[PDB]
């Protein structure tokens, strides 16, 4: 059976994988430790786009403002801010590199717009998402250690949330329409849930990865004749050097779309 499978998958693997597939078409649901806690590394980006999003929807200006960029602004991974540093970018822009690129630097000044990581954690409780956590900024909201629940969720909680966001009633029509463009054009995810899916399909998807081997992939699935599906995969490890582990999520998403 599925969970046979995803059982079997997580042994030999050696870590500790959370799923949760929710199908649209019956809003039934395949889940695999889906009530765990799981740090959620970059995935995290989603949420605060989404809050600035949010706050686009009684502000017209806002997408359209620009934020310096310093030198003194750049952390450990910043792809596209590197290449503005003493220029400006849009919080349009600083929302599309975070998502599209992981770009650590976008994600700090999002959420220096919005007045720090409890900021965040509010925009997710006001979509009923009562498990979101954010407490630190980039990049030491990777350090998934073990048991602790700082910068966490569920998969079961970041699936419903992000059908909310993508599908649902989270966000008005123009800001959801954006944030599912910037989702499907994606750069980082080709060898994580879409390399485990027809390929023909349309996916939007946000990853993360962070110590203990933590290898995580959040996405929105389009079939081309069928309604749409939700899947996060969440992927840990016990020890802190472990090799981040893309292909484990290639084959969770394997199993729980298969047949289908
Ligand atoms: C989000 O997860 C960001 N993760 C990191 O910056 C991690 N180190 O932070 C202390 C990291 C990246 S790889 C690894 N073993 N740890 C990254 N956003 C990711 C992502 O997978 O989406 C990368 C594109 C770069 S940074």
């Amino acid at each position: 059976s599925v969970q046979q499978q995803l059982e079997a998958l997580e042994k030999s693997s050696g870590g500790r994988l959370g799923v949760a597939l929710i199908n649209t078409a019956d809003n039934s649901q395949i889940l695999y430790r889906a009530d765990e806690r799981f740090a959620m590394c970059s995935t995290s980006k989603v949420m605060a786009a989404a809050a600035v999003l949010k706050q686009s929807e009684s502000d017209k200006h806002l997408l359209n403002q620009r934020v310096e960029i310093k030198k003194s602004d750049l952390v450990n991974y910043n792809p596209i801010a590197e290449k503005h540093v003493n220029g400006t970018m849009t919080l349009a822009e600083l929302g599309a590199a975070a998502l599209q690129y992981s770009d650590n630097t976008a994600m700090n000044k999002l959420i220096a717009h919005l007045g720090g990581p409890d900021k965040v954690t509010a925009f997710a409780r006001s979509l009923g998402d009562e498990t979101f956590r954010l407490d630190r900024t980039a990049p030491t909201l990777n350090t998934a250690i073990p048991g602790d629940p700082r910068d966490t969720t569920t998969p079961l909680a970041m699936a419903q949330t992000l059908k909310n966001l993508t599908l649902g009633k989270a966000l008005a029509e123009t800001q959801r329409a954006q944030l599912v463009t910037w989702l499907k054009g994606n750069t980082t995810g080709s060898a994580s849930i879409r390399a485990g899916l027809p390929k023909s399909w349309v996916v939007g998807d946000k990853t993360g990865s962070g110590d203990y081997g933590t290898t995580n992939d959040i996405a929105v699935i389009w079939p081309e004749n069928h309604a749409p599906l939700v899947l996060v995969t969440y992927f840990t490890q016990p020890e802190q050097k472990a090799e981040n582990r893309n292909d484990i999520l290639a084959a969770a998403a394997k199993i729980v779309t298969h047949g289908f």
